[PDB]
């Protein structure tokens, strides 16, 4: 009657064998920096939860980025802080440089290293085959690191991957949806941007894990080598799963549903319809072919799998021959 349970096939117990203080962010005591070290220069963007500014550290005149956190649950604020501290120093993880507070009002803000990024809507149009391989490898380093440290990012998308292209510099940002993995825990499926949501999320399977990030990465990869961003473009969450089924096919989707004994909304049957699995080669045209290779398609095919347990891990992905030239020239 109920859905079959699942656990991560790698890094399953990394929080289990770490001390309580590592993952119990509720108990963490924050060490506050000095708010008056930073001057805001211009608003960079705003979410539902935060507003983000370019700023200057006036003690050394370095650029930073300041994210002022709206009146939300302190628990959510502490989770992001603990995660950023836990991951600090990891490869291509955005550095949390400081945590400050208006000393009179309650209002906390996170201070990050500045990345002089090129906007992905502009950058992706200009990347070469080698650039994509290089940057995908760099994202994989970050994901393997944070997974190995017991953390799911849960919001992997181009806007959260900052690239200073002239310095070949990449940082994975926005850890505000990130969460500690504990085996058997049922997580909120309302995470990730619509276009990067895994099948587990769209069918309301809550016992997911690190492999969610690997789907999102697969979605990014597709959008880059095929020059179609985003690759799966649904108008809502139901339609998002339909866009996926039109490429991956409905037969493998129903096998997935069957294996985990997942109960699908009645709605879904009529709209999912019946679709053959398409060959990846179908999305190759004159304009994107210089970015596509047999290795790329084989790699992509091993990321975009319905069954979260069958997707490559970050370490397996880094071993794929798609990256041979990158690994070779990084040793
Ligand atoms: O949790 C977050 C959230 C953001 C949002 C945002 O502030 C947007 O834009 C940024 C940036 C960081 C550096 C940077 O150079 C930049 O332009 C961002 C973050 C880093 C994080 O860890």
């Amino acid at each position: 009657s109920g859905p079959v349970p699942s656990r991560a096939r790698v890094y399953t117990d990394v929080n289990t064998h770490r001390p309580r203080e590592y993952w119990d962010y509720e108990s963490h005591v924050v060490e506050w920096g000095n708010q008056d070290d930073y001057q805001l220069v211009r608003k960079l963007g705003r979410g539902k939860y935060s507003e983000v500014f370019e700023a200057i550290n006036i003690t050394n005149n370095e650029k930073v980025v300041v994210k002022i956190l709206k009146p939300v649950k302190k628990k959510k604020i502490k989770r992001e802080i603990k995660i950023l501290e836990n991951l600090r120093g990891g490869p291509n993880i955005i550095t949390l440089a400081d945590i400050v507070k208006d000393p009179v009002s309650r209002t906390p803000a996170l201070v990050f290293e500045h990345v002089n990024n090129t906007d992905f809507k502009q950058l992706y149009q200009t990347l070469t085959d080698y650039d994509i391989r290089f940057y995908m490898y760099e994202i994989l380093k970050a994901l393997d690191y944070c997974h190995s440290m017991g953390i799911m990012h849960r919001d992997v998308k181009p806007a959260n991957v900052m690239i200073d292209h002239e310095h070949r510099k990449l940082r994975l940002i926005d850890w505000g949806l990130a969460e500690f993995y504990h085996p058997g825990q049922e997580y909120n499926v309302r995470v990730a941007s619509r276009y990067f949501k895994g099948p587990e999320l769209l069918v309301d399977y809550q016992m997911y894990d690190y492999s969610l990030d690997m789907w999102s990465l697969g979605c990014m990869l597709a959008s880059m080598i095929f020059r179609k961003e985003p690759f799966f473009h649904g108008h809502d969450n139901y339609d998002q799963l339909v866009r996926i089924a039109k490429v991956l096919g409905t037969e493998d989707l129903y096998d997935y549903i069957d294996k985990y004994n997942i109960e699908l909304d009645p709605r879904f049957n009529d709209i999912l319809g019946r679709h053959s699995r398409k060959r990846w080669e179908r999305f190759v045209h004159s304009e994107n072919q210089h970015l596509v290779s047999p290795e790329a398609l084989d790699f992509l095919d091993k990321l975009l799998r319905y069954d979260h347990q069958s997707r490559l891990t970050a370490r397996e992905a880094m071993e794929h021959p798609y990256f041979y030239t990158v690994v070779k020239d990084q040793a």
